Formats: structure tokens, sequence, C-alpha cells
């Protein structure tokens, strides 16, 4: 009986082996444009993925990722609000059943039909294990997908999909570039949080992008068709593997922009 998005161990659940579910510092918020504040003192951010290396995609069974070589700085986030270098280790995503929701942060209560997380970790603890019992051991880019005309950096994530149907498939997936998955702007709410599925911890620097990318329904449709479920087990179609927003208790959202 492990974690998952059903009824029976979703997201209510979590707190039974995971208590921190009922922290502090829980994520993902919803994102209160009137309220979050301007920070003049935020630095400029940088995405730096020129020298990027992916290597395989695998469907973990709560979602899928796009896996990197962090064993050297190739791609790094800093700046913003962040202190030090990060670097991407993996990206993936969440979404829903329907267009009207799948996103994990919200925008005045607005749903997006997808987010896509590029997951970072601060060099200075020297590996993801060590980051991640670190309050500032994670940068989560966070980007909305809405569905309307197609991305075509995407194009070929979502071409491989049948090849990692079902959980515990991997796929080779090099020379993947995640420059193409990023939107025009890095306007920018940023905010301290935790992992959003289990352990939860309480380790992530949330950056999230104002600027939603645009996907088109054909390539929503195929996340869709990805399964929970091992090979040869009943199919139960990946959908709606999103944590809902969580309380902001103390806690303030500052923007990058006016
Ligand atoms: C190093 C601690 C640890 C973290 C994670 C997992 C296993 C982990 O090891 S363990 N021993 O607890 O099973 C598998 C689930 C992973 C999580 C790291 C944070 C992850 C990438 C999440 O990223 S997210 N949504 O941006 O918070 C979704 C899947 C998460
Ligand atoms: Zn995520």
């Amino acid at each position: 009986h492990h974690w998952g998005y059903g009824k029976h161990n979703g997201p209510e659940h979590w707190h039974k082996d995971f208590p921190i579910a009922k922290g502090e510092r829980q994520s993902p918020v919803d994102i209160d444009t009137h309220t979050a504040k301007y920070d003049p003192s935020l630095k400029p951010l940088s995405v730096s993925y020129d020298q990027a290396t992916s290597l395989r995609i695998l469907n973990n069974g709560h979602s899928f990722q796009v896996e990197f070589d962090d064993s050297q700085d190739k791609a790094v986030l800093k700046g913003g609000p962040l202190d030090g270098t990060y670097r991407l280790i993996q990206f993936h995503f969440h979404w829903g059943s329907l267009d009207g929701q799948g996103s994990e942060h919200t925008v005045d209560k607005k749903k997006y039909a997808a987010e896509l997380h590029l997951v970072h970790w601060n060099t200075k603890y020297g590996d993801f294990g060590k980051a991640v019992q670190q309050p500032d051991g994670l940068a989560v880019l966070g980007i909305f997908l809405k569905v309307g005309s197609a991305k075509p950096g995407l194009q070929k994530v979502v071409d491989v999909l049948d090849s990692i149907k079902t959980k515990g498939k991997s796929a080779d997936f090099t020379n993947f570039d995640p420059r193409g998955l990023l939107p025009e702007s890095l306007d920018y709410w940023t905010y301290p949080g935790s992992l959003t599925t289990p352990p939860l911890l309480e380790c992530v620097t949330w950056i999230v992008l104002k600027e939603p990318i645009s996907v088109s329904s054909e390539q929503v449709l195929k996340f869709r068709k990805l399964n929970f479920n091992g090979e040869g087990e009943p199919e139960e179609l990946m959908v709606d593997n999103w944590r809902p927003a969580q309380p902001l208790k103390n806690r303030q959202i500052k923007a990058s922009f006016k």
C-alpha cells in the first residue's frame, strides 16, 4: 500500500507515512498575484543549459522524468533568489485528466493543464541525496503548460512516451535540449517550500515562471496515455498526478517583476 494519487493512497493520505506533509513550508501553493510583492533585491536569474547532457527517460510510476548528467557543472541555475550554483538533475511533469486541471501551483486559484519541474541541486552539498536534507538544497524551476499551439521543443519527449508506457520502463534519451521547453520571459515568483511528492522534504527554493508555455491537445493527450502500473498489470492511466495547493502559513511569495 504505497503512496500515489488514487482514492486510497493520494495526497490526503500521505501524512500517515510522511508527517511533514502537514509541515510549515509545504508545496505547492496558490500564488495570489495581488499579495506577492515585487522584490527589487532579487538578482538577475541565470539559466545556463547550453552544455546540458540528457541521458535517459524513465517512467517512475507516478510521472516520467528526463535525467541529466549532473557529475559536472553543465546545466546550471543561478541568480534570482539563489546563492550559489544549482545543477540540473532531471525534469518531469504533472498533468490532469482534463485540460482544466493538472498543475500543482495555481495562480489566483487558476489551474493549468500541466506543470513542468526542472529540478536542480545546490553544488555545495555534493550530491542530490545530501542536498535534500538542507533547507536550501534544491531549486525547482516550475513552468505552467496551457493547451493551444504545439511546443516544438516538447515533441521529442512526447514521441518516446510509447516506449516507456509502464512503470519501470526507461529509454535512452540523449541530446535533448531543455532550452526548448522555456517560455520567452523569465519573470518569476519565488518562495521557500518542499518536494511535492513523498518524502515531502522542506528543501526547495521554488521559482515559478509567470509565462506559461503552450502545448497542443495532441501533445498532452500523449502524456495521458502513460500508465501508473507496471507491464502485465491492470491498466491505470497516469493522469492527475498533481498535489493540490497547501497552506501558505508563515511565508511570503516574492515577484521578480512589477
Ligand atoms: C533523496 C530522497 C528522495 C527524493 C525523491 C525520491 C526518492 C528519494 O529517496 S528515498 N530514500 O526517500 O526513496 C523519489 C521521488 C522524488 C524525490 C525528489 C523530488 C521529486 C523529484 C519530485 O520533484 S518535485 N515535484 O519538483 O518536488 C517529484 C519526484 C520526487
Ligand atoms: Zn514535480
